[PDB]
């Protein structure tokens, strides 16, 4: 099988929020459905990523470091996705149960950062970019951003992103040199976005009480660990164009 056929297979199926939208919408209501939903679509990468060829060989520390840190970007980036393809307009597909138009997006309270990864969306419809490319993107999200001080397997790591992106030229040649550019350049923006989705996320988890927002252990597990190593300018983004 090739390498695309196996990022094909592994892709999980979509997941529910289980919101009940009998019910109306209120800000705490809203960002702990949120919470659940990445709660359950982390519970599913970790899953995703210990399928992904070359990268089910790393230690097993440094998968899990890889996806702590990576966690933010490949949900929204899979969030863009989603949403450019089973919607249309300024709309944000987080799940089939949870989609969030205009409205929505201003009572969550993090409007401005709705509509940052709106753009996601809106790029990949302007790129035009295929499944493939798009499955071979995510799994470069998953390979960028990395400890300061280092991972275990560095040299097996660095080979492993090198097939990825030689994966990704392959999805480009499939259907060239400036398309490259443009979808690197596509990756590259997802930290200064994911800084401001992180900014929002640590609020949140520390105001919870006086605010009332709900977070499943598996984001207090991610939570609780990333807060300090972002803060601490542990996380360093392995950027493909000039800052
Ligand atoms: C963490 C967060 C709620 C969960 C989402 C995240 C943005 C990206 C994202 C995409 C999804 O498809 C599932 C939810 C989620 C992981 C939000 C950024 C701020 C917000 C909060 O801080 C709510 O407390």
């Amino acid at each position: 099988p090739t390498m695309i056929s196996i990022l094909e297979a592994i892709e999980p199926d979509v997941i529910y929020a289980g919101y009940d939208s009998t019910l109306p919408d209120t800000t705490n209501r809203l960002l702990s459905s949120l919470n659940r939903l990445g709660g359950r679509q982390m519970i599913s990468a970790v899953k995703w990523a210990k399928a992904l060829p070359g990268f089910r060989n790393l230690h097993l520390d440094d998968q899990m470091t890889l996806l702590q840190y990576s966690w933010m970007s490949l949900m929204a980036f899979s969030l863009g996705w989603r949403s450019y393809q089973h919607t249309n307009g300024n709309m944000l597909y987080f799940a089939p149960d949870l989609i969030f138009n205009e409205e929505r997006m201003q009572q969550s309270s993090m409007y401005e950062l709705c509509k940052g990864m709106h753009k996601i969306s809106l790029e990949f419809v302007r790129l035009q970019v295929s499944y493939e490319e798009y499955l071979c993107m995510k799994v470069l999200l998953l390979l960028s951003t990395v400890p300061k001080d280092g991972l275990k397997s560095q040299a097996a790591f660095d080979e492993i992103r090198m097939s990825y992106i030689k994966e990704l030229g392959k999805a480009i040649v499939k259907r060239n040199w400036q398309r490259f550019y443009q979808l690197t350049k596509l990756l590259d923006s997802m930290h200064d976005l994911v800084g401001g989705l992180l900014q929002f996320c640590f609020y949140t988890f520390v105001e919870s009480k006086t605010l009332s927002v709900e977070f499943p252990e598996m984001l207090v597990e991610i939570i609780s660990n990333q807060l300090p190593k972002v803060m601490a300018g542990m996380a360093k983004p392995l950027l493909f164009h000039q800052k």
